[PDB]
C-alpha cells in the first residue's frame, strides 16, 4: 500500500490530515508511482509543492528540484528546515566553505541530504557537472523536478534562457521520471513545456478545468447605454437582492475609481474609492470595511494582498489581458452561490488600454532590445478585445484560451441565453459610428 505510506508521511512530516483537494492527491499519487512523466498545472496557492516533495521524501535516493530564484528556494528551504526535513541548496549565496560541506555530502554513498534546491544557471554550471555524473554513475537520483517549469517559453510572461538547458539534462537521467509544474495554463505553454524538457510520451495531466457554472458572464457596450453610472448601479443592486452579499468595481483610473464611488453612493449603493494614491491608514480602513460588511461595494485600481460571498465582480475599463481577466472576475462567487461576472467594454476605452501597453513594451525595448515575448503581451490583450466583440458563448471563449473542452452552459452566458439580444446589440455598436 502507498496509501498507507502517502497518509503517515502527509501527517508526521507536513501535518495534514487531508489533501488540499483529489487533484492534488492524484498528482501526488502518479509522481509516487514513478513509472510516467508528469505535468501539473494548478492555480497559485493550490499546493503544487506537495506533489513532489513528499514522493521525494519516500523514494531511496535524491530529488533535484529547479526553482527559478535564490529568493523562492530560500523560502522552500526555511520551510522545509522547520519541519524536520533533510534540504540543501546550491548557489552563488552559498560561501566556498558551506558549497565544499555540501559537495563532499553529495560524494558519499547513501547522503544525508535528501531535497536539493538548485537554480537552471548552476544545473548548467560547468562547476557542477562532475557531482551530477557522480550521482548519475551509482543510480543515485531519484527524481528531476523542474518547478515554474513555463520559464521556458516565450509565451508564458517570464521567459529565461537557462530553462532550455534543461532538456539535455534530462535526457540524461533518463532512468528517473521527471516532474514538471506550474500555474500558467495556456496550450502553447503547455507544448513548449513538453518540447523543451524532452519529456517522455504518454505524460500524466493534472489540469485544473478553469470552467465554473455559477458565474454569469456578460459584456455591456458603453456607447449604447444612455445613463451610464445608472446602469451599474441597477446591476449592483440586483445581485445583492436575493440586502445580501458584497461586490467589486474594478477600474483603470484614481480619478474613475473617485467619481465612481461619488456616483454609486448619490444613486443608493454604498460604496468607497481604494486605490495607491491614498494613505496607507485610510487604505486598511476601507479594506476592513468591506471585510466585515459595513460597506458593501468597493471600487479599485489594485488587490488587497480570500472573500467567500462576492456577488459581483464589474470591469469598468476592459482589463490588460485575458489572464487579467479571468483572475479579476473570478474573485466572484467563491462560495458556490450565483454570481455575476460584468465587462463594460467601449472601442475608446480598448484604445487607451492599447496604447498604454505598447507605451510599456516601447520603454522595454529602449531598454534591452527586442524580444519575441513582447508579442505575448500584445496576443494576450488580443484574446480579451475578441471576447468583447464576439458572438459567442462566454465561458467557451474562456476555455478555448486555456485548452479545455466546449463546456456545459446551463444558459449561464449572454449569449447562450439569448443569441439574438446579443446580435441586435453588436449591430447597433457598428451603427453608432455609421
Ligand atoms: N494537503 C494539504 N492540506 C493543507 N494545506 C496544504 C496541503 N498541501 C499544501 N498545503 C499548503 O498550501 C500552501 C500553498 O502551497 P504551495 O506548495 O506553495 O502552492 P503552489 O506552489 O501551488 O502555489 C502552503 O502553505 C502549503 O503548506
Ligand atoms: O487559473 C488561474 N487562477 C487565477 C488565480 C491567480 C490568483 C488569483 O486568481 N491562473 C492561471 C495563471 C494564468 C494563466 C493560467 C491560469
Ligand atoms: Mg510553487
Ligand atoms: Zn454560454
Amino acid at each position: 500500500d502507498p496509501e498507507r505510506r502517502v497518509r503517515s508521511t502527509l501527517k508526521k512530516v507536513f501535518g495534514f490530515d487531508s489533501f488540499k483537494t483529489p487533484l492534488q492527491e492524484s498528482a501526488t499519487m502518479a509522481v509516487v508511482k514513478g513509472n510516467k512523466d508528469v505535468f501539473v498545472c494548478m492555480p497559485t496557492g493550490a499546493g503544487k509543492s506537495l506533489c513532489y516533495q513528499l514522493p521525494a521524501l519516500l523514494a531511496k535516493g535524491i530529488t533535484i528540484v529547479v526553482s527559478p530564484l535564490i529568493a523562492l528556494i530560500q523560502d522552500q528551504v526555511d520551510h522545509l528546515l522547520t519541519l524536520k526535513v533533510r534540504v540543501s541548496s546550491l548557489n552563488s549565496k552559498l560561501s566556498a566553505q558551506e558549497r565544499k560541506e555540501l559537495l563532499a555530502d553529495l560524494e558519499r554513498e547513501k547522503p544525508q541530504t535528501k531535497i536539493l534546491y538548485i537554480t537552471p544557471e548552476m544545473a548548467a554550471s560547468s562547476s557542477f557537472q562532475p557531482t551530477l555524473n557522480s550521482l548519475v554513475s551509482r543510480h543515485l537520483l531519484s527524481y528531476l523536478v523542474v518547478d515554474e517549469a513555463h520559464c521556458v517559453s516565450q509565451w508564458g510572461h517570464d521567459f529565461r534562457p537557462d530553462y532550455l538547458r534543461l532538456g539535455a539534462l534530462r535526457s540524461r537521467l533518463g532512468h528517473a521520471p521527471c516532474v514538471a509544474l506550474t500555474a500558467t495554463a495556456t496550450p502553447q505553454v503547455q507544448e513548449d513545456v513538453f518540447a523543451a524538457l524532452h519529456l517522455k510520451k504518454p505524460v500524466a495531466i493534472f489540469k485544473t478545468p478553469c470552467f465554473r457554472a455559477n458565474l454569469f458572464y456578460d459584456v455591456q457596450f458603453k456607447e449604447l447605454i444612455s445613463d451610464p453610472y445608472g446602469n451599474l448601479k441597477d446591476f449592483c443592486l440586483k445581485a445583492l437582492g436575493q440586502l445580501s452579499g458584497c461586490g467589486i468595481v474594478y477600474c483603470r483610473t484614481r480619478e474613475a475609481c473617485e467619481q465612481l464611488a461619488i456616483e454609486l453612493s448619490c444613486r443608493g449603493v454604498n460604496a468607497k474609492a481604494y486605490h495607491a494614491g491614498l494613505k496607507a491608514s485610510e487604505r486598511t480602513l476601507v479594506q476592513n470595511d468591506w471585510m466585515e460588511e459595513k460597506v458593501p461595494v468597493i471600487v479599485a485600481t489594485i488587490s488587497f494582498g480570500d472573500k467567500a460571498n462576492v456577488r459581483f465582480v464589474a470591469h469598468w475599463n476592459i482589463a490588460k489581458s485575458m489572464a487579467g481577466y479571468y483572475q479579476e472576475s473570478g474573485r466572484a462567487g467563491r462560495d458556490g452561490k450565483p454570481s455575476w461576472c460584468r465587462l463594460y467594454y467601449s472601442r475608446n476605452d480598448r484604445d487607451q488600454v492599447s496604447f498604454l501597453i505598447r507605451k510599456e513594451v516601447a520603454k522595454l525595448q529602449e531598454k534591452r532590445g527586442n524580444k519575441a515575448s513582447d508579442k505575448a503581451t500584445i496576443m494576450a490583450f488580443d484574446a480579451l478585445v475578441t471576447f468583447c466583440e464576439e458572438l459567442g458563448c462566454r465561458h467557451a471563449a474562456i476555455a478555448k484560451y486555456f485548452g479545455d473542452a466546449l463546456p456545459a452552459c446551463a444558459k449561464g452566458c449572454d449569449h447562450c441565453q439569448n443569441p439574438t439580444a446579443v446580435r441586435r446589440r453588436l449591430e447597433a455598436l457598428e451603427r453608432s459610428s455609421s
